[PDB]
């Protein structure tokens, strides 16, 4: 309803605030994350957290400023994204591993069934981590096409570890006009304004959506997957006017209310492009903790974190929370095939919108070929 609006919206802030974290960090690297599934698969943990604990998630989360409607919101759009006639495929991992020794409570378990159509699963970790590890390893790589095998890494999982929040997503979708194979050739790709990097490079001459940010120094375009469904946005800096990426303007100026409306700006209109897109398969994975205690999330984490609601008692901290997302950009779309220029040979930042209801699904900034 609008119950789902609030869940969208919390989650295109969430995404700039993560970027925001990881940005600060690694000014040189590749950000990509799923902001959904990080935010759907921290849902059932805040379903289960108590007071501060329960708070501070709300809080970083958006789901608060300062409960019932997020989580009808966020059922709504997962019975939306699971639908059976929809062209695309989020084959989504989220679950929480606790220890077999816990006691859970009934009501949680009839909750999380309701709204996440996800439950919390009972592993040994105690006395067999790997074991548990394994498990859990399996049913994240069968939940995401094979696409994602060994999300925990033998360092993640102890006798000591007494919850796993894993939440995984692999992206299948094909393009509205997808490139064509004999079209893609071998093309630099500018890092810095000095150095540069090869890459195969798509091409394809069609219509799009494009909008001309002439004051912000930047164009943008939308590339609809079929029936527009999904759209990738591509915001590219006219150019390389910086030290590095060109892109530290974008950057400098990043906000969600200005995300969506340059993404559904009317002055944004159908261009004849000359569109040269490259080719690149992002599987990065991140290990949230850290990250996540620097944007506010303390308590959970701690020996003071708060569970109750899945728990008896007072003895359930978060141990890991692990995140991974598989998306390639290829000629049909996710997978490879058998006049404004508008050419993508320079850092730029992008993200995968579900339109309807203007969740971003994923979002990065690619400036740094890993091949």
């Amino acid at each position: 309803e609008i119950s789902m609006e609030q869940v969208s919206a919390s989650i295109g802030n969430f995404t700039v605030d993560l970027f925001n974290k990881l940005n600060e960090t690694n000014r040189d690297k590749n950000i990509f994350f799923s902001p959904w599934s990080i935010s759907s698969a921290l849902a059932l943990t805040y379903l289960a957290a108590k007071g501060s604990t329960a708070r501070e998630m709300a809080e970083v989360l958006h789901f608060t400023e300062a409960a019932e409607n997020i989580h009808s919101g966020f059922k709504e759009l997962l019975t939306a994204f699971n639908k059976p006639r929809n062209n695309y495929s989020l084959r989504s991992a989220n679950r929480i591993y606790v220890e077999k020794t816990y006691a859970l409570l009934p009501t949680y378990l009839q909750l999380s069934k309701k709204y996440y159509k996800a439950e919390p699963q009972k592993v040994n970790f105690k006395t067999a981590p790997e074991q548990s590890r394994k498990e859990i390893n399996t049913w994240v790589e069968k939940q995401t096409e094979s696409k994602i095998k060994n999300l925990l890494s033998s360092d993640d999982v102890k006798a000591t570890t007494r919850l796993i929040l894993v939440n995984a997503i692999y992206f299948k979708a094909e393009w509205e006009v997808k490139f064509q194979a004999e079209k893609t050739s071998i093309q630099p790709f500018r890092l810095s304004k000095n150095k540069s990097k090869p890459v195969k490079m798509m091409y394809m001459r069609d219509t799009f959506p494009v909008l001309i940010m002439e004051k912000m120094n930047f164009k943008m375009i939308e590339l609809p997957y079929v029936k527009r469904e999904l759209s990738m946005f591509i915001l590219l800096p006219d150019d390389i006017k910086d030290g590095t990426t060109g892109l530290e303007q974008l950057e400098r100026e990043l906000t969600y209310e200005r995300l969506s409306e340059w993404a559904d700006s009317k002055m944004m209109t159908e261009t004849l492009v000359d569109l040269h897109l490259p080719k690149f398969s992002l599987e990065d994975r991140i290990d949230l903790r850290d990250t996540l205690r620097n944007m506010g999330m303390t308590t959970a984490f701690t020996t003071n974190a708060d569970f109750r609601g899945m728990t008896d008692k007072k003895d359930l901290a978060i141990s890991k929370v692990i995140h991974q997302s598989f998306v390639a950009v290829d000629e049909k779309g996710t997978e490879a095939a058998a006049v404004l220029k508008f050419k993508v040979d320079h850092p730029f930042h992008f993200f995968i919108r579900h339109n309807k209801s203007k969740t971003i699904l994923f979002f990065g900034r690619f400036c740094c070929p890993v091949e």
